[PDB]
C-alpha cells in the first residue's frame, strides 16, 4: 500500500496554516482533490466535496484541495486565492504548482481523488467526475473502521479561511464581476455581479438603475426582482425588441429572463441540476443544461446562443417554442473544426458572441486558448486565433503572443466581443490583457495591460488588469470591462488610439447586498 509523501516545505497554503501528513493529517481521514481553477470537471465536483465537508462537519476528515496548475498563470498563488474565493472553497488549498504531489501519487487527469488513511496510506484513489456516493461511502468505511481502531484525532486544524482575511469582500458593491451586456438606446449597461448572485443595471456613465435579486444569497428563485436568486451567474445577452435580459446562470445550470417590462425574473431552461445530456430538445425547463457560461441573442430568427462550458457545446434556445438542442459540438473536449455540428468540437467555450453580419459566432474557447468563429448557417467552425491547428486533441499550446496564425499564443481567454465595425475584442484573461483580432487578416494585437495581474488606471500599454473577463461596446468606441478579480467595471474610450488610457467607472449608488 502506497504511503503518500509529505508535502513539500515552501509550498503555500490557503484557508489554513501550512499542514503536514506528519503533524495535523495523522489521525485524520484525507481526501486529495487533485485539481486546477480552469478546469470545469473540478469546478463540477467542488459541489461533491461540499457535500462531504458538511456531511462530516464534526469528524477527524478533512478535504485538502491540491492545486496542480495547467496553465502557467494558475501557478501564482493570488490566481488561486481568487478562485478559492471565486467557488466558495473553504477546505484547506495547497499550490502544488509544479505537480510534485501529483507526479509523485501517479495522477492523470483533472479531477482525481486520493483518499488517504489517519496513518498516511492511501486506501482508494477516484478519477472524473460523478463519484459523490463512491466517495461518500469510501469515507464512511473508512470512518467507522478506523474510529473502531481508535487511531482518529479530532483536534481543529489550523483553519484560516481567507474569505476571511479581506475586510472589503463583504464591502465592494461589485464581487467578482464576469460578463457584461448594453442596451445603447436607452443606455444601460448590464453587469453580472457573478458573486453576488445578482444583476446589477447602471447607466453608461456608472449610476445604479435597479439590482435583480436582491438578497445576494446563492439560490435558484423565479418571482419579483427583491426575491429572485442567481447562483454565480455568469453571461447576459439583450433583446431589444422585448425588453429582457437573458442570464447564463452558470452554477444554476439554467437560462434566466429577466424581465424588466413586468418586473420579474423566468426560468427558460435547465432546472438547477447539472444534465449530461448532449443532444436535448426537450422543451422549457424540462431540458437540462450544463454550466452555460456564455450568452448571445440573435433576433432575427429570435434565438439564444448558449456556451455549454459543462459540455463543451454550443447550444441553441429558441423563443419562438421554448426548446434548447444541441446546435454544435460533438461532446469532447477538442479543438477541432469542422464542417458539421456532429464533427465539431469546442473546449469549454465560456464565451460567445455575435457578429454584424448575424451568420457567424465569435467563440471564446478557453481551454484550446483559441479563438473560434461558428457557422450559424452550417453549425460548423474554423479557427480564428491560437489553438494547435494541427492537434485538436493538443490543449496546452498557450501562451503570450501577437501576431498571426500560429505566431499567436493567448492562455484561458473568458470573454469575446463583436464590434459593429466587425473587429472582435477579447480578454485574454490568463494574461490579464485585452487583445484585438481582426476577422479577415486574423492579427491579433494587444489593446491593453502589462501581461502582469494587478490594478492600474494607466496609458493602455502599461495599465493592469486582473483576469478580465467580459466585454461590451457602445458605438461611440467606449469597450467596458469586465476586470473579474479585481471586481471592477473598466473602461477604454477606443477613439484616441495610441494616446488612448484605460479607467475605472465608478459606480454611483451600487450598493453590496444587505447582510
Ligand atoms: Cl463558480
Ligand atoms: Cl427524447
Ligand atoms: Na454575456
Ligand atoms: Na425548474
Ligand atoms: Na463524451
Ligand atoms: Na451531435
Ligand atoms: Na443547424
Amino acid at each position: 500500500a502506497t504511503t503518500v509523501p509529505e508535502f513539500p516545505s515552501k509550498l503555500d497554503w490557503l484557508n489554513t496554516a501550512p499542514l503536514q501528513f506528519r503533524r495535523d493529517l495523522k489521525g485524520k481521514v484525507v481526501i486529495l482533490d487533485f485539481w486546477t481553477y480552469s478546469s470545469i470537471n473540478s469546478m463540477h465536483v467542488l459541489p461533491d466535496l461540499e457535500f462531504l465537508e458538511k456531511k462530516y462537519k464534526d469528524m477527524p476528515f478533512t478535504v485538502v484541495g491540491v492545486h496542480s496548475a495547467k496553465f502557467d498563470n494558475e501557478k501564482d498563488l493570488d490566481a488561486i486565492r481568487n478562485a478559492v474565493l471565486r467557488y466558495d472553497i473553504s477546505h484547506p488549498v495547497v499550490n502544488d504548482g509544479d505537480m510534485y504531489m501529483w507526479r509523485e501519487l501517479g495522477i492523470n487527469s483533472w479531477p482525481t481523488f486520493a483518499v488517504v488513511s489517519p496513518n498516511g496510506k492511501v486506501i482508494a484513489q477516484i478519477a472524473g467526475e460523478g463519484h459523490r456516493k463512491d466517495l461518500d461511502d469510501v469515507v464512511a468505511a473508512a470512518l467507522t473502521y478506523y474510529g473502531g481502531k481508535n487511531v482518529l484525532d479530532s483536534t481543529p486544524l489550523p483553519t484560516r479561511l481567507e474569505k476571511d482575511n479581506d475586510p472589503r469582500l463583504a464591502t465592494s458593491p461589485l464581487k467578482f464581476p464576469g460578463k457584461l451586456a448594453i442596451d445603447t438606446l436607452n443606455n444601460r449597461l448590464f453587469i453580472s455581479d457573478s458573486n453576488h448572485n445578482r444583476i446589477i443595471v447602471t447607466d453608461l456613465e456608472g449610476n445604479f438603475i435597479v439590482q435583480i435579486g436582491s438578497s445576494g444569497e446563492e439560490g435558484f428563485q423565479d418571482g419579483s426582482f427583491e426575491d429572485a436568486a442567481f447562483n454565480r451567474p455568469q453571461g447576459l445577452a439583450y433583446n431589444a425588441k422585448k425588453n429582457l435580459l437573458y442570464v447564463a446562470d452558470t452554477e444554476n445550470h439554467a437560462l434566466r429572463e429577466i424581465d424588466f417590462v413586468n418586473e420579474r425574473v423566468q426560468t427558460l431552461a435547465g432546472n438547477g441540476t447539472k444534465g449530461s445530456d448532449y443532444q436535448g430538445g426537450r422543451k422549457g425547463t424540462k431540458q437540462l443544461l450544463n454550466s452555460p457560461w456564455d450568452v448571445c441573442f440573435e433576433p432575427v430568427n429570435e434565438k439564444v446562443y448558449i456556451a455549454m462550458a459543462g459540455q463543451h457545446q454550443i447550444w441553441e434556445y429558441s423563443v419562438l417554442d421554448g426548446i434548447t438542442r444541441v446546435f454544435s459540438g460533438n461532446g469532447y473536449e477538442r479543438n477541432l473544426n469542422g464542417s458539421t455540428p456532429q464533427t465539431t468540437s469546442f473546449a469549454q467555450p465560456s464565451g460567445i458572441s455575435l457578429g454584424p453580419d448575424l451568420k457567424e459566432a465569435y467563440i471564446a474557447d478557453s481551454e484550446s486558448s483559441s479563438i473560434r468563429a461558428l457557422d450559424l448557417q452550417t453549425g460548423g467552425s474554423r479557427l480564428l486565433a491560437g489553438g494547435d491547428p494541427y492537434f485538436s486533441e493538443n490543449l496546452f499550446k498557450f501562451g503570450d503572443n501577437d501576431g498571426v496564425g500560429a505566431e499567436v499564443l493567448l492562455q484561458h481567454p473568458l470573454g469575446v466581443l463583436c464590434a459593429n465595425d466587425g473587429q472582435i475584442y477579447l480578454t485574454d484573461s490568463y494574461n490579464h490583457k485585452i487583445k484585438k483580432l481582426d476577422p479577415v487578416t486574423k492579427r491579433v494585437v494587444t489593446l491593453a495591460g502589462t501581461g502582469k495581474a494587478g490594478f492600474k488606471d494607466g496609458k493602455v500599454k502599461g495599465a493592469q488588469l486582473s483576469e478580465p473577463a467580459g466585454l461590451a461596446i457602445t458605438e461611440n468606441g467606449r469597450l467596458f470591462v469586465a476586470d473579474t478579480n479585481n471586481s471592477l467595471i473598466r473602461y477604454i474610450d477606443l477613439n484616441k488610439g495610441e494616446d488612448s488610457e484605460i479607467l475605472t467607472l465608478e459606480l454611483k449608488g451600487v450598493q453590496p447586498p444587505t447582510p
